[PDB]
């Protein structure tokens, strides 16, 4: 009986959401977003995918079941844009790929696979992280930890509390790591540090598992997956979980995948086996639709080619904005700096204002950001920026 | 680490597949396939969702997420279909539906939400059931038990020893109940012994979990329902998932529903907000493809026909394939009476035949069947009837 359930908290993303479209001032400025807008304010459905989609549309004969694993070549095309197109991992095939329901879809199924299959017991997430990564671990039943990461005096990564944190993780302790476009302060190790990261970690055993949302949305797609792929030339073991929400604008197809990559692919191969036993109590299969659209521009040259034109032109957006914020906010004086703004990747950042000053800006003046002062850059237009910089020139 | 982790069992189904491809006899019959076939032995895309595709290529303009619990037309639309039109649940606003990834999923997130907002420890799955029932329960942390439900004997459902099992059962146990074309017995309940069902488990207090996957393939749409809504029209509480894979034939889109009954409004609002911190910690929200398309064919009069005479013509087939194999089994010669075969509703059912019967009638004819004697019905084309009849008359 459920007369006694207690609700569930109020999850405060979906707060300002019903808040903002409450809000009568017709200045309002929604900076609290999660997805990616164009300078129009709108999260359109990209040229390539609306293509990939006619194709499909004239050519699909049967809706039946896909395995467990999804699309074969999604998968492979998936490796290649992860650990390069000839890398051992693919050549050895130290690597199995299965197609999840998004990339939280692919924690999931890490978790479930991991507390299951394995003695860990304990998660390390960056602090902060994403909210909603202590929910999926919690869930499987696996209890998380935090590692200090961001520095809110200097607006920098704590490397050395970093490495500090770690030393109470023991072997066999899992170790999260977001790929590129940390969520949400866009600060990332730089190669020196990812090095240095892979080297220590092999030493103290931690086993990593890596967060990829937003490959090609901090410099390339293959810059991007550097310091991934400097944990797998060192490493026997590691877990990817991907998502192509973002870089493909797929956001409600659900499609990412969850990469395990064993010592050798007979050990890969029994691993993986119950991992698709973990997906099999969940989903069963996955949805084809989003992967197909994947599978088909990244299998295609031309389709490819405007595929990642659009990536790039996202990119650049984003890093447009984020330029224009910083000196934006300089015409508008006022003793700042947010020039640290400028040395983040992908679409949020702090903005280093308190949660008294985040909440006048709202009551105020109509502009939305979180609590925690974060900031989606992909909700600034170069219409908006004046109006914004001069909204937080005055809380200042 | 993996290196000691061992391989899942490999599942029967997935091997009858692969040794049936690598069949080289010509006249091969795969009976055990759990997937629809037209006479033709394809399993086509349907016409009326061909339309829907074309139309929703021409009309999206955005790939956003979906909201926790999916597209709003396709809940309703669902809770119409499962209660009727006008039913007081609905009126009385006390169900609340989540688009979820499949029939499966939505039995996952319903044991997700069992376990760790209620007391219920075990769930009570008929003897025998659709394996992948237990491992979806197992992996939240129920435990399942078994009830009777068949009479291998007669060919049918043995209610005696079905009511005599259930009294095992305490208050707070939750029973599964499969809404129609029972796999794989497609023996199904009567009305008058659904209602005896129905009012026996309000008397116990179960916790009535309804598995819906085959709406339409017994009877029709709303005839198929009435033993859900005798459950419906008794009960405060309940849950019921549903699946769209085989009524739709969107198998690979993933679209089901879980909807949870409560004895009020304020009630079900409050148990939902928990379901749905549950689904967030899955996959986080739904994939919008396959329930974009089933929201806009029942929400469209024209689509929703030609799906309806889809489905009807289906549901005919399996019928007409039902009496076939009856009677061209006759006409072959053998003390048999397979004529309870024509008694069973949906794609499958038992045909009597034992383990040592199915393996010869396999590797001596190439006519496979699952190990339990298990039939897919929608295997059989009026071409290989004559073929199949003299295999099962030939190990008799
Ligand atoms: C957006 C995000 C995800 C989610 O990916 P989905 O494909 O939407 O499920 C996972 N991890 C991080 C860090 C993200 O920012
Ligand atoms: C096919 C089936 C399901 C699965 O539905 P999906 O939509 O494929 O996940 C669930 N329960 C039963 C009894 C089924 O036969």
């Amino acid at each position: 009986m459920f007369e006694n359930i207690t609700a569930a908290p109020a999850d405060p993303i979906l707060g300002l959401a019903d808040l903002f479209r409450a809000d009568e001032r017709p200045g309002k400025i929604n900076l609290g977003i999660g997805f990616y807008k164009d300078e129009t304010g709108k999260t359109p459905v990209l040229t390539s995918v609306k293509k990939a989609e006619q194709y499909l549309l004239e050519n699909e004969t049967t809706k039946n079941y896909l395995g467990i694993d999804g699309i074969p070549e999604f998968g492979r095309c998936t490796q290649e844009l992860l650990f390069g197109k000839g890398s051992a991992l693919i050549n050895d095939k130290r690597a199995r790929t299965a197609q999840t329901p998004g990339g939280t879809g692919a924690l999931r199924v890490a978790a479930d696979f991991l507390a299951k299959n394995t003695s860990v017991k304990r998660v390390w997430v960056s602090n902060p992280s994403w909210p909603n990564h202590k929910s999926v671990f919690n869930s499987a039943g696996l209890e998380v930890r935090e590692y200090a990461y961001y520095d809110a005096e200097n607006h920098t990564l704590d490397f050395d509390a970093l490495i500090n944190s770690l030393n109470e993780a023991q072997a066999g302790d899992v170790v999260l790591f977001h790929g590129c476009c940390h969520n949400p302060t866009g600060i990332d190790p730089t190669l020196e540090q990812w090095q240095t990261l892979a080297q220590l970690s092999v030493e103290k055993g931690w086993l990593p598992l890596f967060d990829f949302a937003y490959q090609g949305f901090a410099r390339g797609l293959e810059e991007d997956a550097e310091g991934l792929r400097a944990f797998a030339a060192m490493h026997k073991e590691l877990i990817v979980a991907s998502s192509y929400s973002k870089n493909f604008g797929l956001y409600n197809e659900r499609v990412g995948a969850c990469t395990l990559v064993a010592a050798d692919s007979e050990t890969v191969d029994r691993a993986f086996s119950q991992m698709k036993a973990a997906i099999r109590a969940n989903y069963s299969n996955p949805p084809a639709h989003g992967a197909s659209v994947v599978a088909t521009i990244l299998s295609n040259d031309a389709l490819r080619a405007i595929w990642e034109q659009e990536l790039t032109d996202m990119r650049q957006r984003i890093q447009r904005m984020r330029q224009l914020f910083v000196n934006t906010l300089q015409e508008k004086g006022a003793n700042r700096d947010f020039s640290f703004i400028i040395k983040q990747n992908g679409m949020f950042s702090f903005s280093g204002l308190t949660k008294e000053q985040v909440l006048r800006l709202r009551e105020e003046f109509g502009v939305y950001a979180v609590a925690s002062g974060r900031v989606n850059v992909a909700g600034m237009t170069p219409d908006n920026m004046a109006p914004l910089c001069e909204a937080i020139v005055a809380v200042l």
